[PDB]
C-alpha cells in the first residue's frame, strides 16, 4: 500500500513579504494560511506546490530566506518567529521558535548570521546565531523612542562591520551600525538620520555587490516615490550633502541622496533589487511592473508591463522571470517574452469538494467565494501522455460574491452550488472548457497548455442554467440521486421548521412537495442510498434518519431513524457499495466512527455494527465506491487535519496507514472524497481542509 500526494492547491497570503525565492535553489516559499508553501517554478513537469511547511499556529505574515545559508525565517499572527533549516534540499525542518515577542513583527531582515527584528513594541532587536549551536540568541535590543518600526534592511559593509537602515513612523531614515563580536553585537548605535522623505518610510532595501562597487540603498514611503541613496566606503570625497560617520578606528562611510525615481502618477507598492544586475523592481498599486537602472547616468525605467500582494524578481538561464501573486491567490509567470504556467489555490478555508460523476476532475468550493475545477493533464497538445500527470486548475466556474458553501456534480457537464446566499444555482460546462478538458485531460462528451491566470478568471466561467428558491438560509449540504433526477437540499437552521429537507427536480428545477421535517438544528450531511431508494441525514443534533423513496411520485417518507446514535454533532456519513451490503457509516464530534447495517430480524431498523474512537473529532469520512479485496475501504479526517485509511469487514477495522504528518493538511478536514475513477493502477482521494488547501492523494 503506497500513499502518494498527487497535488496541493493552496493560495498565497495577503501580506507584505509573505514570500521569498531562494537565490540558488530557485525555490519560492510563500506563506499560505498557517503553513509555508514550497514551489519550484523552474521545472520539467509543471508540478506546482510540492509541500506545505506546518508549524505556525497562526497566519504566516512573513517569510524570508537568509542569504548564503541553509536557513529561513518566519513570523505569524501569534507573535512568533521560527527558524527553519534545510534538511535535504527541497525541504526544511523547524529548529527554533522564538516566543519573545508579544506584539506584531512589523519588520524582519536577516543576513547569514544575524536577524534584525522590528516589532510593534517600538523596539528593534538583533538576534545573533550561536557559534557551536545552530540556534539564535538575543544579542541586542533597542528603540528610538513615538517611533515605531515598519521595515528595516540589514547590510554587511566589511567583515564584522554591519549597517541597519530603519524606517518607520518618521519621515526620516535612521542608519544604525554595529560591529559583530563573536558573542553577539558591540558598538551598536544610530549613526545617521537620512532626511528626504515627506511621509512614513515603509520600504527599505540595500544593494551591496562587489565593493568598491555600486552600493545603493533605496527606500519607499506613503507616497508615489522611491529614493536611492549612494554609499561610498573609504574614498568618499542643497541636497548634495553627505552623512559621514565611522564604524571603528578603521572605517569611514558616506551616504548621499542619488536620485528619486517613481513616477508622479504611478503609486508604488512593492520594491526589490535584482539578484545580480544593478536593476530595481517596483510594482505599482495597479497591476503593473517596472524595472529601473542607470544610464547618461540618470535612473530610468527600462521595462514596463501593464495589468499586488507579492511580487518576486528572479533570473534563470539567461532569462528574467516575474512572479506576481494576485488577489485570487494565484501566481503567474512571465519571462524576458511569454506567459509561462503558474499555480492556483484558495485564499480562505475550503468548504466542499465533489468529483465529476465519472471522476476525471474535481470541483472545489471555498470561502474565497470561488468554485474551482481541478484536473490532471496527461496529454500534450500533440495527444500523447505526459511523463507525469500533474494536477492544475483547468477552470474557475465562478467567482461570485457569495461564500461558496457546497457543491455536487449532477453530470460531467453540469453541477449545483450553494453559498451564504438564500438560493442555489446550477451551472453548465461551457464549450471553451470542454475542449480544453478533452484535449489535455482527455474526456469524450456528447454535444497548447493549461489556462494561465488571465484566461482562468475571465474567459472560463460557467453559464448559470437555473436558480432554485425554497430555503430561507445559506444551503449547507446536498446530494444528487444515482439516477441524477433528484436533488436533496438542506439549509442552516436553529429550529425544526428550517431544518427541513427539500427535494428538487433536475428536469424542471422545481421543488417536489412535501418538504421533509424532523431535525431540530442544521443538517451536516445528505447522502442517497447507492440503490437510490433511500436518503440519509445526519444533523449535528446528534442523530440520523433514513427516508424511504416512493418510486412513483418521487416523494420521500421517514422509515428508520435513531435519536441518540452519537453523544455529539455528526459531521459526515457515507454509504458502502451495494455489494458489501445495506451499510452506511457516520463520523462524529464525539470522536467516534460508527457503522450501521440493515436488519429486519429482531425488528426492521438499521442497527449498529462496529465503532471506533479517535483522539480528535472526526469531521470527514468517505468510502470507496468499489471493494478493494473482499473488504471495504474507508478514509477518515479529523479536526487535526490527520487522515486515517482503514479497511473494513463484518465487525473489524484494519488500519492501513495514517498519512504522514508531513503530507497532510494543517487543520480541520472539511471534506474527504474518493474518486470514482481508477487510472494508472491508482485510486484518488480529494481533500479539502480549513487550512485553505485542496489536496489529492493516490493509493497504489
Amino acid at each position: 500500500e503506497c500513499i502518494t500526494p498527487e497535488a496541493i492547491f493552496i493560495g498565497a497570503n495577503k501580506q507584505t513579504q509573505v514570500s521569498d525565492i531562494h537565490k540558488v535553489k530557485k525555490i519560492v516559499a510563500f506563506g499560505a494560511g498557517k503553513t509555508i508553501a514550497l514551489w519550484d517554478p523552474i521545472e520539467p513537469n509543471n508540478k506546482g506546490v510540492y509541500a506545505t511547511l506546518k508549524g505556525h499556529e497562526a497566519e504566516v505574515t512573513c517569510v524570508r530566506f537568509v542569504p548564503d545559508s541553509d536557513f529561513m525565517v518566519s513570523a505569524s499572527e501569534d507573535h512568533h518567529v521560527k527558524i527553519w533549516k534545510f534538511t535535504d534540499y527541497s525541504h526544511l525542518q523547524c529548529i527554533q521558535t522564538i516566543q519573545h515577542y508579544s506584539k506584531t513583527i512589523v519588520a524582519l531582515s536577516a543576513l547569514p548570521s544575524l536577524i534584525s527584528v522590528g516589532c510593534a513594541d517600538g523596539t528593534i532587536s538583533i538576534w545573533r546565531q550561536n557559534i557551536q549551536n545552530d540556534e539564535f540568541g538575543l544579542a541586542h535590543e533597542f528603540t528610538i523612542k513615538f517611533f515605531y518600526p515598519l521595515c528595516l534592511s540589514l547590510s554587511k559593509v566589511e567583515e564584522k562591520k554591519y549597517l541597519l537602515a530603519i524606517g518607520g513612523t518618521n519621515v526620516n531614515v535612521f542608519i544604525a551600525s554595529f560591529i559583530l563580536s563573536d558573542s553577539g553585537i558591540e558598538k551598536c548605535r544610530v549613526v545617521a538620520e537620512l532626511e528626504g522623505h515627506e511621509d512614513w518610510v515603509k520600504s527599505l532595501a540595500f544593494r551591496h555587490q562587489e565593493t568598491p562597487g555600486d552600493y545603493l540603498l533605496c527606500s519607499g514611503s506613503q507616497d508615489r516615490y522611491i529614493r536611492l541613496w549612494r554609499i561610498r566606503i573609504n574614498d568618499l570625497i542643497l541636497s548634495n550633502k553627505q552623512y559621514k560617520f565611522q564604524i571603528d578606528d578603521e572605517l569611514r562611510v558616506g551616504i548621499n541622496f542619488e536620485a528619486l525615481i517613481m513616477g508622479h502618477d504611478d503609486w508604488i507598492s512593492s520594491l526589490q533589487w535584482h539578484e545580480s544586475r544593478l536593476q530595481l523592481l517596483a510594482a505599482t498599486a495597479d497591476t503593473s511592473l517596472m524595472v529601473w537602472e542607470p544610464d547618461s547616468g540618470i535612473w530610468v525605467c527600462s521595462l514596463r508591463l501593464g495589468e499586488f500582494w507579492s511580487c518576486l524578481w528572479f533570473t534563470h538561464e539567461r532569462m528574467d522571470f516575474f512572479l506576481t501573486n494576485g488577489k485570487t491567490g494565484s501566481w503567474r509567470m512571465w519571462a524576458t517574452c511569454d506567459q509561462r504556467l503558474g499555480i492556483s489555490g484558495a485564499t480562505k478555508d475550503v468548504t466542499d469538494i465533489a468529483w465529476s460523476p465519472s471522476g476525471e476532475y474535481l470541483l472545489a468550493t471555498s470561502l474565497d467565494q470561488t468554485t474551482r475545477l481541478f484536473a490532471p493533464w496527461i496529454y500534450d497538445a500533440s495527444g500523447r501522455k505526459r511523463e507525469i500527470a500533474t494536477w492544475h486548475e483547468f477552470s474557475r466556474p465562478q467567482i461570485h460574491g457569495y461564500d461558496m458553501i457546497c457543491v455536487e456534480t449532477v453530470t460531467d457537464t453540469r453541477f449545483v452550488s450553494g453559498g451564504d446566499e438564500k438560493i442555489l444555482r446550477s451551472f453548465d460546462l461551457p464549450k471553451g472548457v470542454a475542449g480544453m478538458l478533452q484535449k489535455f485531460v482527455g474526456i469524450q462528451f456528447e454535444e497548447e497548455c493549461p489556462p494561465m491566470e488571465d484566461q482562468l478568471q475571465r474567459h472560463l466561467l460557467w453559464p448559470e442554467v437555473e436558480k432554485l428558491y425554497g430555503h430561507g438560509f445559506e444551503i449547507t449540504c446536498l446530494d444528487i440521486s444515482p439516477d441524477q433526477k433528484l436533488i436533496a437540499s438542506a439549509c442552516r437552521s436553529n429550529n425544526v421548521q428550517n431544518a427541513v429537507i427539500r427535494i428538487f427536480s433536475t428536469e424542471n428545477w422545481l421543488e417536489i412537495k412535501p418538504a421533509l421535517p424532523f431535525h431540530s438544528l442544521t443538517i451536516t450531511r445528505l447522502k442517497f442510498s447507492k440503490d437510490g431508494k433511500f436518503l440519509l441525514s445526519v444533523c449535528r443534533d446528534r442523530k440520523w434518519a433514513l427516508w424511504e423513496r416512493n418510486m412513483e411520485d418521487n416523494t420521500f417518507e421517514l422509515r428508520f431513524k435513531n435519536e441518540k446514535p452519537h453523544t455529539r454533532i455528526i459531521w459526515d456519513a457515507d454509504w458502502a457499495p451495494l455489494e458489501f451490503g445495506n451499510v452506511f457509516v457516520t463520523a462524529s464530534r464525539d470522536k467516534t466512527v460508527k457503522v450501521w447495517r440493515h436488519q429486519k430480524e429482531p425488528a426492521d431498523d438499521y442497527v449498529l455494527e462496529a465503532s471506533i474512537k479517535h483522539t480528535k473529532a472526526v469531521t470527514a469520512i468517505s468510502i470507496h465506491d468499489s471493494m478493494i479485496r473482499e473488504k471495504i475501504l474507508i478514509s477518515v479526517g479529523l479536526e487535526n487535519g490527520e487522515i486515517y485509511l482503514y479497511s473494513y469487514t463484518l465487525g473489524k477495522f484494519e488500519l492501513i496507514t495514517q498519512l504522514n504528518e508531513d503530507i497532510t493538511p494543517a487543520d480541520k478536514i472539511t471534506r474527504l472524497r474518493w474518486s470514482h475513477l481508477k487510472r494508472n493502477g491508482k485510486l484518488f482521494l480529494g481533500v479539502g481542509s480549513s487550512d485553505l488547501s485542496t489536496r489529492i492523494y493516490s493509493l497504489a
